[PDB]
């Protein structure tokens, strides 16, 4: 397997799947570095975020567990096609980039917080992360370039 990826076993179904411990992505199919990458993200802040405030809420009070539940729900809606990433980012991201559909632009290594950077550079073009934790909160990352 590529680095970052491991085989895993579904607990409910017994079917093999693949999990990436850098991006927290999981998928059924077997998976198959850039100077810069371009990503969008959807951030859900919690009461332990470095700045527990956002354009959505002056005082963010949800627990980290509650933030993760929200992230997990958004991931479900994106993967089912019931909702688009860009739509959910514009509506519900606690980052100011919500107004740009979550787009952060292009960036190099050494600019972003490290778990976010590592996830971004491990994603393939077009691929989306699982929940990624930083001091800002919990992110869904979409690599666009
Ligand atoms: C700075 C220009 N406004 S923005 O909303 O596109 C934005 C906000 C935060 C970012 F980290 C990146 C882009």
């Amino acid at each position: 397997l590529p680095p970052g990826w491991e085989k895993a076993m579904s607990r409910s179904s017994g079917r093999v799947y693949y999990f990436n411990h850098i991006t927290n992505a999981s998928q059924w199919e077997r998976p198959s570095e850039p100077a810069r990458v371009r990503c969008s993200h959807l951030l859900v802040k919690h009461s332990q975020s470095r700045r527990p405030s956002s354009w959505r809420q002056e005082k963010i009070t949800r627990t980290k567990e509650e933030a993760l539940e929200l992230i997990n729900g958004y991931i479900q809606k994106i993967k089912s096609g019931e909702e688009d990433f860009e739509s959910l980012a514009s509506q519900f991201s606690d980052c100011s980039s919500a107004k740009a559909r979550g787009d952060l632009g292009a960036f190099s290594r050494g600019q972003m917080q490290k778990p976010f950077e590592d996830a971004s550079f491990a994603l393939r073009t077009g691929e989306m992360s699982g929940p990624v934790f930083t001091d800002s909160g919990i992110h869904i990352i979409l690599r666009t370039e």
